[PDB]
């Protein structure tokens, strides 16, 4: 009896509005090609205060339950990974539980480590199940965030917001994860952070890229050693990482995925028993292979390019885009995933796409999620950005979605769309 | 080959200063017996800004590693449960990793759900190990918090601060946990919370007591059903809960443990097949049994009464006090633990105290930890309370301990005591 654990399905929620990234460039006196070619952006989600971390998380989690016909009483863990917390004590997960009218027999809590928080919660849910404690039950892990750098900042064109809700179970139709094979690399850095009382992040941008790549290298190498010992990959005519059908990466901006994939391949090329016969120039040229990027990574960025950085959710939006179109082809094949969070930590893990992944992705109806949005001007984006966090716009949520309506006596109030 | 997982050892850190609780009563025009008898308090830890969540967590975690001779390279997870976070993105766990100069092959993140956050992280570490993923490695889970209600508030006499660091492993000398038997009960409430930008908690105090007891009842009942089915307890001449050698509870104030134990016993008395032959009066009198409280709970409060509410750490300070004196007697016996967090969630779990628990507790040297503190006046407590979070006092940390020294260019700086 082969037991499996992992991601059974997912759902996505996005803010109601977005801007065209070339409009942002023009408003900032920037060449639009810096954003479209340099960063790989197309459209940037923008929010108003009604689209807070709770509202986006609850919209995604409710959509998951409805689209996948989840029995809410089978949920034994509800975890929200976020870096956009709204209370020091009361977790987003508790608000989500209430808004969705979920029953009582579940753990609820939030996880925090920049863009790694969702992955940390995913592993906690997976290992709860794989330990036996969660046998017979499911978990819901929601990655929800709003990425804000501020007007006229270098990070501004990488903003975004939204949520991805993951169903975790013993029927992991999207991704049957290889338990215990993860690689991890973490160290205390100040590449990106956001002190309490600052609405916008602080970042040393180029250093943050170096930190991502450094942590990726350590995490990937740790996974590779375990995968070699488990017989899942080999040092052969193909590099170890080439034996993964696809690799999905944390996407702070779309061009980061190419940088990440080049670095992963360089790890193989530098570590091969015969590396001494190569040069930095020859290794770099091979690592940057357009064929490899096209085969393993390129199709994972379609949703990300239209939304922006959704912090904890960015890797899972890449997984979503990949499986949206390729789940049937990928059934039975092993793929890799690299999660990074500033501060920092990276974790690399693998899993096998399930036979029913295409079914679960069809039910997620992702083009309909993206089609509901409306474009706004940069002027309006700026006006909404300037609103205080307690001042949601007077607009109704979409059917089954949620919005913050007001804060009254320090208690946050929400509405569910009819 | 009987596999075991759970808590191998613990260490405690407390702030350098405390006040006498009767001095606080006099300063507030309150009868001191309200605090000493009504709440069960003796001494209240007070902080200055140098004793932040990071400094307390790092002090406790470094002390654990030194006292227990942990190989730092065997740590594969470092999790901080807290409701006193200091960054929206960068976790306390990442700062602890850096301050302790720990290596890179570990997950780092923080968990959040009021006073339940530490337990959530403990279960994530336990289940990482029990799934097989953490086989051969250990985890460190630190519960670190500073409880602040504010001058002249009803919650003020229940303040406190400190940290408890837990070593989690396949050699769980303190508590070999019963994996998969936990009971849990959670629901979305506003009993206690602390919005971003508020230094002091908001609380509906009497309602928070009702919420604790309600969630406890559900969590305990869920554990009891599983423990009955596993044959660990029986409905016999003894109530199910009486078959636990001891029960430790989240301690917001010491008298809360008696309220909690009475409620747990009432759950047994109300649920017994023959409950119809009793009355509320007879059940209450039996539930309130002094003999049962004295046998199962009373000795768990010695540290808590001298520190105050340490939020996520309060239950673990109760476990510490119990094992400090009774670990040898408890070896081979099963005990219960009830974790509660406002917002809210409760989880009830059990485990068996290990043969070497007394050894591990002796190495924690807890009376020395408490002896290092100094008493201050209420006037000085108030002066320190009024200091901004970025204004630590100019005092050195104790040997091997840590303090925040300053914030410079939005980066927190720390010192390690010589
Ligand atoms: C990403 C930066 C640093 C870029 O901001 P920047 O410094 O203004 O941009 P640049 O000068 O680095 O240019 C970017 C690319 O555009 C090119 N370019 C320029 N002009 C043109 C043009 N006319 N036509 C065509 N191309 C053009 C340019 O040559 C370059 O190409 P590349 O170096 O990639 O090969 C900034 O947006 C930033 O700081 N963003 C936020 C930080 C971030 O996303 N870091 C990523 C790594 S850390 C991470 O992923 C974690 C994170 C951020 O998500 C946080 C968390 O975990 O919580
Ligand atoms: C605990 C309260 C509500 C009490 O604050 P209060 O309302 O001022 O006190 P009280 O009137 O309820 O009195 C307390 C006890 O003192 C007695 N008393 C009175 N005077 C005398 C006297 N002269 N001589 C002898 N006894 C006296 C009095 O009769 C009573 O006895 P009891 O009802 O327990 O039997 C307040 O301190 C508060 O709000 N604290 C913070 C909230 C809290 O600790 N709640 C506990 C449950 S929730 C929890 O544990 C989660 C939490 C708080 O830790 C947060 C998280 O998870 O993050």
């Amino acid at each position: 009896m082969k037991k499996r654990v992992g991601i059974e399905a997912l759902a996505v929620a996005v803010p109601s509005r977005y801007v065209d990234i070339e409009d942002l460039a023009r408003a900032r006196g920037v060449d639009p090609a810096k954003y479209t070619a340099g960063l790989g952006a197309r459209e940037m989600a923008v929010t108003d205060p009604g689209e807070d971390t709770v509202a986006l998380a609850a919209t995604a989690a409710a959509r998951l339950i409805r689209q996948q016909d989840v029995d809410p009483s089978r949920i034994g863990m509800l975890v929200v990974g976020t870096e956009t917390g709204i209370d020091h004590s009361k977790p987003v997960a508790s608000h989500v539980q209430g808004l969705l009218k979920l029953p009582r027999t579940m753990r609820t809590y939030d996880t925090q480590h920049a863009c790694y928080g969702g992955t940390a919660g995913l592993m906690a849910a997976v290992e709860w199940i794989a330990s036996g404690a969660g046998a017979g039950k499911v978990a819901v892990v929601v990655c929800s965030d709003i990425a804000r750098y501020g007007l006229n900042t270098a990070g501004e064109p990488t903003q975004g917001g939204g949520a991805v809700a993951l169903l975790v179970s013993e029927q992991p139709d999207l991704l049957a994860m290889d338990v215990g094979l993860n690689g991890v690399c973490s160290m205390d850095v100040y590449d990106f952070w956001r002190p309490v009382g600052r609405r916008e992040a602080l970042v040393d941008g180029h250093y943050s890229i170096t930190c991502y790549l450094e942590a990726l290298s350590g995490a990937y190498r740790g996974w590779r050693e375990k995968a070699l010992a488990a017989g899942l990959v080999r040092w052969s005519d193909a590099l170890p990482g080439e034996q993964l059908a696809r690799i999905a990466y944390h996407v702070p901006f779309c061009k980061m995925a190419r940088k990440a994939h080049t670095q992963l391949r360089l790890c193989d090329l530098e570590d091969a028993a015969d590396a001494a016969a190569s040069t930095p120039e020859s290794r770099e040229a091979q690592a940057k292979s357009a064929a490899s990027y096209d085969a393993q990574v390129a199709t994972s960025l379609g949703l990300n390019s239209r939304i922006g950085n959704v912090y904890t959710a960015s890797l899972y939006l890449a997984l979503a885009g990949l499986l949206q179109h390729e789940a049937g082809a990928l059934a039975g094949q092993r793929i890799g995933l690299l999660s990074y969070g500033s501060g920092c930590a990276a974790e690399f893990y693998s899993g096998t796409v399930g036979e029913k992944a295409a079914e679960r992705m069809a039910k997620a109806d992702l083009e309909a999620v993206l089609a509901r949005r409306e474009r706004v001007s940069i002027e309006e984006y700026e006006r909404l950005m300037k609103l205080p966090a307690d001042a949601p716009e007077a607009v109704a949520p979409s059917p089954g979605a949620f919005r913050l309506t007001e804060i009254r006596d320090h208690r946050r109030q929400y509405a569910e769309g009819n």
